[PDB]
């Protein structure tokens, strides 16, 4: 049948479009396909209704799952590019995700991330110090594995052994020993933890911790001298250490061996070929944003859209990264039960940029939008 | 199996006949099938009483009751293929017997407009600013029949958009939407709440739909899924919006959890509303008005109680207004369940934030004229 | 089958190569085998990946382990003879098992103070510590730093016939006669807590607690110290200054912790230059003043660098010393702890009396030739 | 079996020599049997390794303690024929062996006299006012070794009379007094707390004592014993009077039933007293010792501290005062624990009626001068 040509034309205009997510969904009077281009969904494909059925049942044949039943999900994996597949027992047909995973296009560069150049030597400097935690917060997409990837491709070495444990795995390193874990048989963080402890590890890498349990072994681990790798989901770099002491951490414990948490998000870049001024009312810049010290500085592009942007007027994501260090004056507010106000009120009196002061610095230099500034961080005080 | 044939018929019987209800219920001496055609009911059938038992069964297997326990009343709903079907079941052991009663559900007429479900401007405010994050979760609570459905459809139809993936599980599906991704779970094959959610999240959608969570199973990962970056929209049956927090830590939810989770606490009921013929000013005691209400504006309201006319069978009231408590969960609420909290004095909190309950609510609705007092005390505990 | 002879010639080489750890890893694509020398990871292997199953279970089968489950992690101890004991962690690696042993030398333990590095003046400090009736003597440091070597070695200095000694470790690293060893299990029950409470009804006269992790073994410990017994602890920290503030931060009151600890050191390690090929290194006078020495005496300075040899296998370095800074409690800092001083105000008198930093210690160190420049820099801290 | 001959020429030559201590402890190469005479310890036997673990497991039978559980450590003690004679036993797991050390147990020389045990006189007011009552219960709440069984039997000589029934329950007796009704209890044949209880309502009694209650069965009668009409005293191990009122809540006992019956609670702990002859004043910061104090009274504070004498074997204390906490139910109390309650509230409202807590105590014992600041702050808690 022709079918199979169809399934292969969808996965490979996926890729030709550095779509990060392919969606096929029956519906009772339709059928889509959408591609997920830098984190937003557009439509690509209609095909028709009735081979529903026939383009789903082979992408369960390429990732050698059941055809037989339609009534329950299904999840499995297909090399070709290399993707991971959901399925899920739509009323009107079954809905395919396929989650694609690039070996090649991993940046592994910590420069090319988007980092400013202070944040990024806070970063470095905290990744390199033994005996300390590191932790990278942000929603789901936000990077973290990214980031998290390129701090291990950083270090890495035959000196030295580097233990993870990861919920899937994202990507296959060579010389870094990768542990993928599933609840269901009793393997939890807490428990591969204990287990990365009595293996002499050097550094330590955990995707998540949701527990009490998990969290206090992970900072038992940074306190007896091992550098380890975390992520947290929160709303601000600050409040994770609030969080921290709501999981029932101990504010000594939370101060002491934590060397660094981050928080960033992404946003889409602005096209290099279409991008012109707008003209945003200073006032409307002020509001929210620096005061008008830059004012008469700033320059804010939008694209008009071209061929090259499939016209959105965007191409391309950039980080916006707020990196906290572990200050001895954080440590002090942690210890005098100092809330979570105070906490930011510091950092930024120190001198640590926030996320939407890092985007809205982004803005000036053109790479990100204004439109995309408001639209992904939050609003400061 | 002409039984199984004969079964059907009734209901088809009932397709063609009128009536909104039918009743199969045992006697010992007689058999009684009943249709109730325009509110007056008739005896239809009096059909083999041999086959009582064995009928009454098998209308308990359409509706995935279970049928090993016979001594408890089970309640659920079914559809028929029609050109679609829809009612609702009400099983009760009866001392010869078991009744069931199956009454018709309308699924049209009912639309998502969110302006006209009578969310009060302030308390739409916050309902419509909420259902708007990249991060949180949404609890809309009530008795069966609040309208809680409706309400979380409105939230959908304003929210579905083509840029983001929008995924719904319920059992069953009210209404069907198109382009909304909707998978209806029945747990005989091991469809569930839970392992919906971890179908989700391997779909990576944008916003996730699931229409209560009964247990912990359903409500950990829930709560992980609205931390993950994701929002979360479901319902609860509780007494109010604080009493929702209590049991979500009755649950076994650790109370930053909580705090952390849900931005959104929504409870409404409805309230039979007075007819707009039928209305006529009803004196009551100021003080017991001013009772339940600011003694400033008390002197102010007339309620209004219908009598009765064709349009509304006597009944003195007309449609269904809902009474509305909406509570974002504040910086200040936020603290108080992480330095251990009380269902009373939650209440407390957000009453004094200027939340507004639902007493206050339905008397808005009385001052404006929608209902009445007899209908805000049946539906609405004080609340001080 | 020649997994038997590769198992073996894994381990033999082991042990005449010195290596504290073995890592057997496999991988997506290579195999490898890891030997740690002297706190440095070197690799010295490539087995066939077809024998990569055969090999972890055969490890399996030495360790009395379950090679039934090969999706979860197991530990087990083994002994084998030419006689040789280590450890066994196995692991779950997306691509194999991979099994980590680290040898403890049944044999090797030093036993000597003064043979570990310790300065002259320090280790009178240390000795003095150890010998007096009451009070906790606390030794800190990162993992592998050596604190269990010390305090091996200072249980081994004061054994007697006429005390009995309790130690709680969790593992215990080694078996003497005369002192009686517990090893802990705290899944069954067993924590540092429940082991010391019985410490202290078997009449000891000096206890040893592995660490203590929190203030519920912390208060215990305090108390038993002023109870006329003599405890040894470890704590992590940075250095021995910020041990004070460690303590008190885990909630101890001030006073407690000036009159119950007779004295507390920190130590690190570095590796050690070559007996054979070690050769002078020019370092810049005015990088090293900056930060390793203060500008004196600098100019006579001789840095150490090897350039490899068949007795290093061309690493440059044989074996490793510890840099200590042993800091037992004078007056005046006894004093600041009563005052409220911070740690600054603390490391400041420390620093300004008798007691050296880790830095000064290693650049001592440095001025014998036992250890490199580089060394000193990578492993301490600067102190200002 | 020699070896039980054997097992008992040990402790009978403890006798004969003067050693108030003995340790038996495991090996793996050699076996020690040590006694320790004037304080000091000496290796007595090397006995059997073979019968090593057959003597340690039959010295675990004599204790009533479990073998089945050799993991974990296990106390007791045991009575031995002598013309009496009482040993407390401790059993900690080894890595090569079950270590048991015996401690001999002194019975004599402790009175009755409740004016000599250290009451403050306020205190004894309420202890004594509150152990006369035909209704009530009394609770004498601390660890093991706090002298609570002394307090109680200095309560019992002076309720027991003539004119009435007054038995107790303890496993074992700690002394015999003529007159009392005494059960020791073991509960191998079925002589438990609860069945004393249960055979106590039978015998018509005036006054019941039951050592302690550690759990329902025993707390559910023995409240019902003290609604009855009776007088029931008893203790626990818990931190404070408040924490005693949590834990029987936690037990399950009703909020009603516990402010009901008990009349009081009180907590007690034993704490070093500073020699006569070597105490010497030692000034202390004022401000600190205020911080513990009334800043009024602060600058008052004398506090003494002992250096050493052949008297106190340098010890620098001599005898034990006891720091006491009694609270009698209130009314204010009574109505805290039926409206609701929590250990700090009740902490507070108890401290604010003028009932003294622990740390004061301590304190106006170290103004008088019969101990220091530091056994103080080592066995009592910040207040604030
Ligand atoms: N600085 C950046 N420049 C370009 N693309 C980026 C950058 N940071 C993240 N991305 C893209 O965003 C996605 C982040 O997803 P991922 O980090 O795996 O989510 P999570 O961190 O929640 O697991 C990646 O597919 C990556 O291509
Ligand atoms: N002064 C020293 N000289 C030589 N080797 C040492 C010294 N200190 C530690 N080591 C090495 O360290 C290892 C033990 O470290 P350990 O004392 O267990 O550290 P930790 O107390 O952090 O567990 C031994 O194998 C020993 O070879
Ligand atoms: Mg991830
Ligand atoms: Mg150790
Ligand atoms: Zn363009
Ligand atoms: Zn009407
Ligand atoms: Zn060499
Ligand atoms: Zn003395």
């Amino acid at each position: 049948a022709p079918v199979v040509k169809l399934v292969n034309l969808i996965l490979t205009d996926a890729i030709k479009r550095k779509a990060s997510d392919i969606h096929i969904e029956p519906y009772e009077r339709s059928f889509r396909v959408r591609y997920r281009i830098d984190g937003v969904l557009y439509e690509v494909m209609k095909p028709p209704l009735k081979l529903k059925n026939a383009i789903t049942s082979r992408i369960k044949i390429m990732a050698e799952l059941d055809i037989a039943e339609r009534r329950l999900p299904q999840d499995g994996r297909i090399k070709i590019m290399d993707y991971r597949v959901s399925v899920l027992p739509t009323l009107f047909g079954e809905k395919v995700v396929l989650r694609l995973l690039d070996k090649s296009n991993l940046q592994l560069d910590m420069t090319k991330l988007g980092y400013e150049p202070d944040a990024l030597h806070y970063f470095k400097e905290a990744i390199h110090k033994p005996f300390g935690m590191v932790l990278v917060t942000g929603p789901t997409g936000s990077g973290k594995t990214v980031s998290l990837y390129s701090a291990l491709g950083e270090l890495n070495k035959t000196t030295e052994n580097i233990s993870t444990a990861e919920d899937p795995v994202e990507f296959n390193f060579a010389g870094i020993n990768q542990v993928q874990m599933h609840e269901d048989i009793g393997l939890n963080f807490a428990a591969a933890l204990r287990s990365f402890l009595r293996q002499d590890p050097d550094i330590i890498m955990i995707g998540e911790i949701r527990d009490f349990e998990t969290a206090e072994i992970a900072i038992k681990a940074a306190l007896t001298g091992h550098l380890v790798l975390s992520t947290l989901h929160t709303n601000d770099a600050p409040a994770t250490i609030n969080r921290l002491l709501n999981m029932g951490v101990e504010p000594f414990l939370v101060a002491s061996a934590v060397n660094l948490i981050t928080a960033q998000r992404l946003a889409r870049r602005v096209c290099s070929e279409c991008k012109q001024p707008e003209e945003i009312p200073i006032q409307a810049l002020i509001d929210a944003g620096v005061s008008p010290d830059e004012g008469p500085s700033y320059v804010c592009y939008k694209g008009t859209g071209c061929v090259k942007c499939n016209n959105t007027g965007y191409k391309g994501r950039v980080g916006f990264y707020q990196v906290m260090p572990m200050l001895e004056e954080i440590r002090e507010l942690i210890l005098n039960g100092a809330n979570t106000a105070e906490i930011k009120r510091e950092s930024m009196r120190l001198g640590i940029k926030t996320m939407r002061q890092s985007g809205l610095t982004k803005l000036k230099e053109g790479v990100t939008s204004f439109e995309e500034v408001l639209r992904v961080t939050v609003a400061d005080d």
